[PDB]
């Protein structure tokens, strides 16, 4: 619709295949990835808003689509860390630093949702995780008898929440474009979990 | 307190000797213990400062002494929840309703503190409970790398903070009659304890 490009300059780099501040792994090694500087991830005042999300990427030599994996912590406003794999369709690594100019896509990905539960998830506290979603995910709540609490999103791209209830949790997602789909979560252990755990979801964003 | 005084009512109840409010169990079954009104309980505007207190209480029959170890939900001020094995030696079990003085009092123990870590404390937060003081808690402290942090007391009886760091943490304890001890606690676990535990202490209250 209205989607501007965003300007600024992308480096290289091979971290972010692991280890990486969204809790993403494991990624594959032929992934097209990327590390963004804070001002752009953390969008509308949203930390991590653009976690998880692909960009479309205008080097001087082509153009390419990235997943996000990473903070580029060190980043100016427009600024990209793309892997080598990716950075290399886009200009060339002689230079180290490349012009560009980027804005998010739609994800090129199938199926739902999948939710990651984070160790140390209750009922009494819990952070969850959206993987897979062909949008940024801009706001989750949960229903807890009623009405809806919001979750706040974390810099570890996780929603995060406390005293959530007793039973199933059903929850509604947010992306970037405003539209909303609704979900269910089977109930959270009554003592905090040791190990985190992933939940197969059942809707996705529209297209 | 050294002195202390308190006018109110006492009825009789036999709970309060398994999951009280306080968590201060396990309470040893012949043990004179009591519910405390939320008004005194909450003493000096500390939610449970008077949780694990030690009360004299005065009936129409004589005195006796009791462990405070759960909330009187409906108590108007100074109004007393006890059990039978207390009830029994200051008024006449015949009664649902007596008239009673009360003052808080040094506990009758021997020994230094000992320390509740709750299930579900880390280096990023942790609920503290004391145990075995012989005046209330009123504060707890601890050093985080330069200056002294408080420790928000609980409806719970546990004191909370988080981010608390790692190593061992120097804690320190103040009475409802101004005065504070030093003591240190063991290292605080990198994620939540899947169980509660107790650490003994080395330190206590002036007589
Ligand atoms: O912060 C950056 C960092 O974070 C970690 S993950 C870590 C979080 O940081 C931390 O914030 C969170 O702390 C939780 C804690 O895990 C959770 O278990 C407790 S729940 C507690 C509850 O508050 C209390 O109401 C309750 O008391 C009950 C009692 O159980 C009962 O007996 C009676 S009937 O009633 C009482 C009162 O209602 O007891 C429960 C449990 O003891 O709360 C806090 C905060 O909400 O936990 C996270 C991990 O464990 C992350 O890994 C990093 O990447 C980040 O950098």
């Amino acid at each position: 619709a209205y989607d501007d490009l965003h300007e600024g300059y992308a480096t290289y780099t091979g971290s972010g295949y692991s280890g990486g501040a969204f809790l993403l792994d494991p990624i594959p090694s032929d992934m097209e990835i990327t590390a963004i500087n804070p001002a752009d991830l953390n969008y509308g005042g949203v930390k991590a808003a653009l976690a998880g999300s692909y960009l479309e990427v205008e080097g001087p030599k082509g153009k390419t689509t990235v997943y996000v994996t990473d903070l580029y912590p060190e980043g100016a406003r427009g600024a990209l860390d793309l892997s080598p794999n990716a950075f290399r369709k886009i200009g060339n690594m002689k230079d180290g630093k490349i012009n560009i100019k980027w804005r998010v896509v739609k994800a090129p990905i199938t199926g739902n949702f999948t939710y990651r539960i984070k160790e140390g998830s209750s009922r009494w506290w819990a952070a969850i995780q959206v993987r897979n979603h062909k949008y940024p995910v801009m706001k989750m709540e949960y229903e807890k008898d009623g009405k809806w609490i919001n979750m706040e999103k974390m810099d570890y791209n996780h929603f995060v929440s406390t005293n959530l209830g007793t039973g199933s949790l059903k929850v509604r997602m947010t992306d970037i474009r405003g539209k909303v789909v609704k979900d269910t979560i089977p109930k959270l252990p009554e003592s905090g979990t040791s190990k985190a755990y992933t939940v197969p979801g059942h809707v996705q964003f529209p297209e």
